[PDB]
């Protein structure tokens, strides 16, 4: 709908905002999965011992 | 190249787009190093034991 109702020069501006938000969300997700996996690893290490 | 084919009022807008990206990339580098150092630290703590 963003494009469907506009030219390229005018749509690229909005699509870059959408891209910025959606990339920020994915970085937040991946950083928290990295922090949460190091906590699961310390627990599996205790289980092995 | 932005300081050679743009006047100062137009080169600010183009320099800020680079500043934002490079800051993002540097800060991603610094987060992943904290997460990797916290893992090297536990290995060295096991080696000391």
């Amino acid at each position: 709908d963003i494009l469907s109702r506009l030219d390229p020069p005018e749509a690229e501006v909005q699509i870059d905002r959408l891209i910025t938000g959606r990339l920020q969300s994915l970085q937040t997700y991946v950083t928290q999965q990295l922090i949460r996996a190091a906590e699961i690893r310390a627990s599996a290490n205790l289980a092995a011992t």
